[PDB]
DNA sequence: AAGCCACCC
DNA sequence: TGGGTGGCT
């Protein structure tokens, strides 16, 4: 049972518009690793969107983690709609509190929604930080962690470490796990829509799982 | 906005 | 494999 009053009432008000009948796909498509109350995104929105007609910055972390420990998956997505709210309050002292977001309850719904954005935003910030944690996270044998090295940098485009992507890749290539070799060729595949050459050349000389390989190449290989 | 693509099998 | 599909940049 949830101390703060916001998370309370958004607890009360979600499971006063639960779907049972939504719920049962919703919970199989991510392959049952969580209860779910059955509300998609835009009703969740709207209820969450009820509720703060926002708490104190200070409460911010507590919000969170006491929606993260609720049983049904929509207070985690509605915990990463709050944590949007709090954006410009959000820094490199918070890499330790989203790490813990990232490995409790994870899958790829809550790590995709984490890391481009939040992480991504902070190491932008702090690139003299990432050494502390990429190599970390890659040697943890925690695939969303690694997941978290491979796409932290997703929306960079011109910004994009091209060096310190491909030593990650480099890093983690030899994954067995499908959301490893899938994530390696999305990143590919999204910074080839800015630097195309130089994937490319990647590929064409450095070793990937075929899925990789094939997902990073599919929009250029009409090209070479 | 919506063009794109995560996920699913 | 690539269509079905819901949601993000």
């Amino acid at each position: 049972v949830p101390m703060h009053p916001f998370v309370k009432a958004l607890q009360e008000h979600f499971t006063a518009h639960q779907n049972p009948e939504k719920a049962e796909p919703m919970a199989r498509y991510m392959k049952n690793h969580f209860l779910f109350l059955g509300i998609q995104t835009p009703e969740r929105r709207q209820l969450l969107k009820d509720i703060i007609q926002l708490p104190d910055q200070k409460d911010f972390q507590i919000i969170i983690r006491e929606l993260w420990d609720l049983p049904e998956r929509e207070f985690q997505a509605a915990a990463l709609d709050i944590m949007q709210k709090y954006k410009k309050h959000i820094n490199e002292t918070h890499i330790p509190f989203l790490e813990e977001l990232i490995v409790t309850k994870s899958w790829w719904d809550s790590v995709d929604s984490i890391v481009p954005t939040f992480l991504g935003d902070i190491f932008l910030k702090h690139p003299e930080l990432i050494s502390a944690y990429i190599p970390k996270w890659i040697a943890s044998d925690n695939i969303w962690l690694q997941r978290a090295a491979i796409l932290f940098q997703l929306k960079y485009k011109q910004k994009m470490d091209e060096e310190l992507l491909f030593w990650i890749i480099g890093q983690l290539h030899s994954s067995k796990e499908f959301f490893i070799q899938k994530a390696i060729g999305w990143v590919l595949r999204e910074y080839a829509k800015t630097n195309p050459d130089v994937v490319w050349e990647y590929v064409q000389n450095n070793e990937l799982a075929p899925l990789s390989k094939r997902e990073a190449i599919k929009h250029i290989k009409q090209n070479y």
